[PDB]
């Protein structure tokens, strides 16, 4: 029917349906468009205080709960969707990677070198499609596949 992973779903304030795609947590309403032995992604990290490491450039201290930072992933979204705010713009202000420097691009890679979510997200992105929030023990992503 629909791409690796899309599946419908009905929205519960609207009736309408839409469709969810549960390895990259993406949703719209648009039925989904149309693998490479590499991808290029960027990303927006917000840590936490079960995050692997709960530290960063922004914070020393990461006290942040999960939920809080879920909170955070959400919001950003909201905005990088309605377009108040670009994706690379949020990621060098929030992002709690060292690779917010560079607008969150973290070059290209290929399957085995990242944390598995954060994988299997990327490679069923589309090129230019972005993710929901994606769990992975760094803490919670927005990913943007660039190529
Ligand atoms: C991690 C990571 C990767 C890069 C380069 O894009 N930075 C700055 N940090």
């Amino acid at each position: 029917k629909l791409p690796p992973g899309w599946e419908k779903a009905m929205s519960r304030s609207s009736g309408r349906v839409y469709y969810f795609n549960h390895i990259t947590n993406a949703s719209q309403w648009e039925r989904p468009s149309g693998e490479p032995a590499r991808v290029r992604c960027s990303h927006l990290l917000v840590k936490h205080s079960q995050s692997r490491r709960p530290s960063s450039w922004r914070q020393e201290k990461i006290t942040r709960t999960k939920e809080e930072a879920l909170e955070l992933i959400n919001g950003y979204i909201q905005k990088i969707k309605s377009g108040e705010e670009d994706f690379e713009s949020l990621a060098s202000q929030f992002s709690d990677c060292s690779s917010a420097k560079a607008r969150g691009d973290l070059g290209a890679f290929s399957r085995g070198q990242m944390q598995k979510p954060f994988e299997d997200a990327s490679f069923a992105l589309r090129t230019g499609e972005m993710s929901g929030p994606v769990f992975t023990d760094s803490g919670i992503h927005i990913i943007l596949r660039t190529e």
